[PDB]
């Protein structure tokens, strides 16, 4: 395990996952109304996928390799799978809050497992200038989740209560700066033009992950928007 | 990728499906009717996710060899891929016009799935009198659909708008006439008999898949039964 | 096929859930009560994901080779394929049954998916002793889904009709002794310690999947629980 540099920041991502889903759990033993159990179901699932998978990472089952630029390349796939699941939960979340219709549910999740697919493809392309022809595909899709929770969602938390309505609105914010780093992280990193290091690619990724589900977590568990108006 | 004769149909398709996907983006931008805005996502949905699995086939990337009658058999695999999340979107669109019943719903999605995952573990299996029993499980899971689509539909929308009666039977009746022709397809192309090459085959899919999908999103999206009945 | 002493049991593992598919079939044809749609809809699907994955077991496509222990050990990766949907659709059938929450009913599925999911992983993992981390993670998911069904739902069918309270408690009961039983199955044959041998293993998995199907399946199917309160 030692044996790869980057080893340190899958483990500290594994901890802090692993702590962020028994504090979620626990938090929510104490939960009787039906609005705040879906939330809290919701919140606490998120990190306990990315527990196993920054696990299974750590353990170097989520690692292969991929011949590209004439090298054999240290790729980790386990990284989609966690975001296969993760991100539709997370856009969940949000969309429940502001009471989306489904419509506009089934745009956003699947735009977003067009964007996780279509990463994942490019990650372990083979031909390296098509590497690229898939980060541009997924970020067009990410760009789409992006204009629908702005164009879409924003001015539909207004007509809502304002406690929900200033949640939304914070959760929104952070879901946009911490999301766009993403695609940006993997273009300079590994899986891109290779010039960040992995070692640091995945402390960058790590930070971004649990700010993006504990820290997200964190905020959206603590307000009282996730509870039914009631007396 | 022009060392493959069957590349002229892959790249047709992508383009096609590219095309269809942002004139149904297009047009569905101004649409504000809550169940207008269900078929709209479930039916740009399909063309996109057949538009990077199709990319990915005249890439490269969704072809695989498989082992059997003592050759390497080329067997493009996204198409499962595609059709594993494409086919029940489009039953789900089937589903929602009539109003089917949760049961009904699940019954059809099942039983497609069925469909789907038997038709992959045929096309990758190695003995080659193997692979047609799983064509006929596949095709039994398809004939299942169809009765339902018959004797369990077409007398539901009868008791709904006269614009959903005739929408959904001008739809079923495309859906059920297209839909039959890929079983014929597989079984006498590169993953079955192999009596038709592989490039005819893929003309063949292109084909069925343009108007399966951006065919069958024409009629359904240009109609008023995609609307509630508002005044 | 009959080179692999288990094949006896896969094959009449294949038999019984055919078998069972088809009676739940027939028995679902008269049934217009959309409460007694679902509840079939999703029983007869279990067994038919079951008999497909069992035959592909028995056609030696669900197998693999995994190099731990310093030896090629036999594992069926088919059967996590088959437990991924059918576990929760087992689920399924007792939350609806006590009408459950839409957030326990997500807690429950997740969970389900995380235990099949680190099941998977253990079951494929190359370093010996990192096989018995991810049980431990899977069984720890399993505890909190028995958990649930113990002081989450009996406590809910106890304010609902008398038909179905006893009904879910059955159910609940033989559901609880008989997953219990996988964890330990696992931990003792091919895919762990390996003591107890694999055509052992293999009938006790047969014997367990057909009681936690097709038994589950005919103790639900014949109550009147799964039917509206209608005059
Ligand atoms: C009811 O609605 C609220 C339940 O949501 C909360 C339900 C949770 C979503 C349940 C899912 C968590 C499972 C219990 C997962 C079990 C293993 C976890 C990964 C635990 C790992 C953390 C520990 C090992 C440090
Ligand atoms: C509504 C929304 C969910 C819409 C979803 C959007 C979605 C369509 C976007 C594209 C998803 C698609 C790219 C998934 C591809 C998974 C694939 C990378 C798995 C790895 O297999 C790739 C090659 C090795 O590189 O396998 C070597 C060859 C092997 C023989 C491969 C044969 C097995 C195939 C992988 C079977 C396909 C099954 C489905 C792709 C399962 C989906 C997995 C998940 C990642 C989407
Ligand atoms: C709100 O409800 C209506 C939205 O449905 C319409 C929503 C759409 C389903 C959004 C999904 C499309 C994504 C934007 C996909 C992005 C990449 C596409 C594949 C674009 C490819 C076509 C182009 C490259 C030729
Ligand atoms: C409600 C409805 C959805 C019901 C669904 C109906 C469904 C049950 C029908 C059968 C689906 C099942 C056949 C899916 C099999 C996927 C499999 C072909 C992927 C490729 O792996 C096959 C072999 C190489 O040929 O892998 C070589 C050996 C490898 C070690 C394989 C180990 C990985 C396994 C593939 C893990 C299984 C995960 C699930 C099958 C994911 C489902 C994928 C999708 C295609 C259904
Ligand atoms: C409507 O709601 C009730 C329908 O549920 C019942 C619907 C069923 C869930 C339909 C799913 C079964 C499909 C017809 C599967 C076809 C192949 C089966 C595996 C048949 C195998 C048994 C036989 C070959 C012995
Ligand atoms: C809401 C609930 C559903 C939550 C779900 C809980 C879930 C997160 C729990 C963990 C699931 C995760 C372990 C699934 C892993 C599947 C993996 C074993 C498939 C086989 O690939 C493993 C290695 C060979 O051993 O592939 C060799 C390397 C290959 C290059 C691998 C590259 C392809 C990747 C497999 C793509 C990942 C796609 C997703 C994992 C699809 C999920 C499949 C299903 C088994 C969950
Ligand atoms: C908890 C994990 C989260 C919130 C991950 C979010 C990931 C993304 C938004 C990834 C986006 C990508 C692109 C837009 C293109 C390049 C590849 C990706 C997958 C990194
Ligand atoms: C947009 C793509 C569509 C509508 C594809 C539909 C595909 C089918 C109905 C495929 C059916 C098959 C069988 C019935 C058995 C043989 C294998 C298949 C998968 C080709
Ligand atoms: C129809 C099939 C059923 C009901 C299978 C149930 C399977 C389980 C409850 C499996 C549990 C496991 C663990 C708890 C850890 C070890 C690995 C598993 C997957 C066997
Ligand atoms: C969205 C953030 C992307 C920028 C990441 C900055 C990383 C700076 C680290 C120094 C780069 C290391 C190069 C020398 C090894
Ligand atoms: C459902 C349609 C299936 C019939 C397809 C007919 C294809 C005819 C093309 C000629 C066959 C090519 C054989 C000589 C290469
Ligand atoms: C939950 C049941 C687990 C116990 C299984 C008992 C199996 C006993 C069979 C004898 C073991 C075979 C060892 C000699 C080959
Ligand atoms: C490819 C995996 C997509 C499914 C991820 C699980 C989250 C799905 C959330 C469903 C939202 C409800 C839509 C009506
Ligand atoms: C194996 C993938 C199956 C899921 C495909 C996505 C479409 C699901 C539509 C859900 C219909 C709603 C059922 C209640
Ligand atoms: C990984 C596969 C999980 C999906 C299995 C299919 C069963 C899903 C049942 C959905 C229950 C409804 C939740 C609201
Ligand atoms: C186009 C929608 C407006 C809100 C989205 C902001 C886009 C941020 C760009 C992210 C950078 C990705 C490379
Ligand atoms: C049995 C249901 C009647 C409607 C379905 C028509 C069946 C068409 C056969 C398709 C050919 C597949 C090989
Ligand atoms: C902790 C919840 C109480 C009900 C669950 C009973 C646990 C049975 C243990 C099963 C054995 C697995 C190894
Ligand atoms: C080796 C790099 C070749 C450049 C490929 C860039 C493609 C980006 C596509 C954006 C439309
Ligand atoms: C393909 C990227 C699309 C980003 C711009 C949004 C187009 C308008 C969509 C309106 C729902
Ligand atoms: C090499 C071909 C052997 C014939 C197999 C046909 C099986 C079809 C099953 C239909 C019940
Ligand atoms: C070779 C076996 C090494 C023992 C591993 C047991 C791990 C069990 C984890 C339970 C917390
Ligand atoms: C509760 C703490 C969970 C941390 C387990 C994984 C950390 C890796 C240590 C090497
Ligand atoms: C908008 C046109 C989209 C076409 C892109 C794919 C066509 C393949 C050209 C080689
Ligand atoms: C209807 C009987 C179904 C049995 C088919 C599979 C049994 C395997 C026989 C070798
Ligand atoms: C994006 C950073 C989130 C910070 C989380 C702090 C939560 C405290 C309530
Ligand atoms: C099956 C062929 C469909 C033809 C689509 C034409 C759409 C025009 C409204
Ligand atoms: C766990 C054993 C179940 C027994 C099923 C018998 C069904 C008869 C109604
Ligand atoms: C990590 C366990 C959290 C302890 C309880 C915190 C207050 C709910
Ligand atoms: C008004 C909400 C501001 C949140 C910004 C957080 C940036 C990480
Ligand atoms: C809305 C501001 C987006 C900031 C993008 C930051 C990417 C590192
Ligand atoms: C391909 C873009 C379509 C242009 C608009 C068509 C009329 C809505
Ligand atoms: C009355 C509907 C006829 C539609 C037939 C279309 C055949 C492709
Ligand atoms: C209902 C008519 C079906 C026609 C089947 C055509 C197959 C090529
Ligand atoms: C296996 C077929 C079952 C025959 C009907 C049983 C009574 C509904
Ligand atoms: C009162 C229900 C008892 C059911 C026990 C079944 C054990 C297999
Ligand atoms: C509630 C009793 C559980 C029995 C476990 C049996 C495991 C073989």
């Amino acid at each position: 395990i030692t044996g790869r540099p980057e080893w340190i920041w899958l483990a500290l991502g594994t901890a802090l996952m692993g702590l962020g889903t028994l504090y979620f759990l626990v938090k929510g033993m104490g939960v009787s109304d039906p609005d705040a159990k879906k939330f809290y179901a919701i919140t606490t699932l998120v990190p306990a996928i990315a527990f196993t998978m920054y696990l299974s990472m750590l353990l170097g089952y989520g690692l292969t390799m991929v011949p590209f630029g004439g090298e054999q390349n240290p790729i980790y796939w386990a990284r989609y799978a966690d975001w296969l699941f993760t991100t539709p939960l997370l856009l969940l979340d949000l969309a429940l809050l502001v009471d989306a219709d489904q419509g506009t549910i089934l745009a956003l999740v699947g735009a977003d497992g067009i964007m996780i697919g279509t990463g994942l493809v490019g990650a372990l392309t083979k031909v390296y200038s098509y590497r690229f022809v898939w980060w541009a595909i997924s970020t067009a899709a990410m760009l789409y989740i992006l204009y629908v929770l702005f164009f879409g969602f924003t001015s539909k938390a207004e007509s809502m209560r304002p406690e929900v309505a200033s949640t939304f609105k914070v959760l929104r914010n952070v879901t946009v700066v911490l999301w766009s780093a993403y695609p940006v992280v993997w273009l300079i990193g590994s899986e891109g033009a290779g010039i960040v290091p992995l070692n640091i690619e995945t402390l960058l990724f790590m930070v971004l992950d649990v700010s993006a589900k504990v820290g997200f977590g964190l905020i959206l568990l603590r307000s009282r928007a996730i509870f039914g108006e009631a007396e």
